[PDB]
């Protein structure tokens, strides 16, 4: 699905520009973004379907854009320099692409089914850590934070803990965390209460890197379960769903 | 004291290319940059002491040197490009000057007193964030996990988030963490157990910055505590303290 694909390559760093200028100011770039890829996608293929935050995450059987203009919402107010956006491309119900730009360190991320996954220029590879002792697990907070979801946040975080994690990082981004992990740059990544647009393109890609992405449970993906598990081998990937 | 400044500046420098240069590979450079460092200073200044890995903090009013040739030795391992350089400097029982350098991504941080505080030229600003509900707080799990430093972690962390915190960050490096909240991309810093290397040159650039770097207890800093809280206002300082 190529000239798709380079739709997706083209409006990703084009909004990773605007985004980049936009950090060196002192929800507006987000609905710019947003109506930027959006309406070109869109009138580029009416007929196609979409899937951004502006129920549920109800994936068709025909060709969808699952998009996320601004991933690292908060980051870009403080200027925390970890800023992100990804375009995920299904069809027939199956994840086909990828595109994920660091707006910052000018990374583009892709991953196509079955070609492989890249990251400016050369081939990325998970980690095969399968020693969840040995391992660095990414998660994040989350924007709600009620009382359930911080002790929640909080018991998984012991687990993990307790599970004997080498280390834990929260950046920020979940899109950037996941292709730290395609890259091998960590061997692991859960969360809890994430929409499917900063899930799509992120998993393409890890998987393309030889990785894999389940449910928190050690089961099957599920997009509307707002959940996952990202591993660098689904034996790390067992252990974590287990623990939690 | 320019004479010191630009030979810790260039050791930093030297350092980090070794560091990028081994991270680029597929802890033997630790004591090459440990080395690296120590050996010329030595010899530069005979009578001058080193504070470093190799008690331990103990501060006297003669020149005095504290370094850590690689912060970020988990994230070294796994090649998670969070790796910074330390150097710094205290002369009479002070800290003079600072400086630490984003090997990865190439940033050279600096500060010196009453000579404000710098990123590759820029000058820093802490952000003037009072408000704690409002704020990005950075910390580390650290060193040890024997249970005791590790449900100290999640006490720390859950009090943290339970105080209505914007977002937690952790990303293995206590030096480029702190470093973050000199440039404004964070708000506040809060750790327990952490050694005076990884400070003593931070310490030095969010004062110059404009930010505050005190004790865990709301006291002042005490170099020998292996604790600190560290904030863009002596207002948020204490909002985090008095949380702990």
């Amino acid at each position: 699905w190529e000239e798709c694909f380079q739709a997706a390559v083209q409006l990703a760093l084009r909004a990773g520009q605007i985004i980049r200028k936009a950090l060196t100011e002192e929800t507006e770039t987000d609905h710019l973004v947003e109506d930027l890829i959006i309406s070109e996608l869109r009138e580029r293929f009416p007929s196609h379907r979409f899937i951004a935050e502006e129920a549920k995450c109800v994936l068709t059987h025909s060709p969808t854009w699952i998009i996320d203009p601004i991933d690292g919402t908060c980051n870009f107010v403080h200027r925390f320099p970890t800023v992100a956006v990804s375009i995920g491309f299904a069809v027939r119900q199956e994840l086909e692409f990828g595109v994920i730009y660091h707006c910052t360190e000018e990374r583009l991320y892709t991953g196509r089914r079955g070609r492989g996954a890249f990251c400016n220029g050369q081939r990325l590879r998970v980690s095969g850590e399968t020693d969840l002792s040995k391992a660095l697990v990414l998660t994040e907070i989350g924007p709600k934070r009620d009382p359930a979801t911080l002790k929640l946040f909080l018991s998984n975080m012991e687990r993990l803990l307790h599970a004997k994690a080498h280390g834990v990082r929260v950046i920020g981004s979940s899109t950037l965390a996941l292709c730290h992990l395609a890259s091998g740059a960590a061997d692991a990544y859960y969360q809890f209460g994430l929409h499917c647009w900063d899930l799509a393109a992120a998993t393409v890609i890890i998987r393309e890197a030889g990785g894999i992405v389940i449910d928190t449970s050690g089961g099957p993906l599920d997009l509307m379960a707002c959940r996952v598990v990202a591993a660098s081998t689904r034996e790390m990937a067992m252990l974590i769903a287990q623990a939690l």
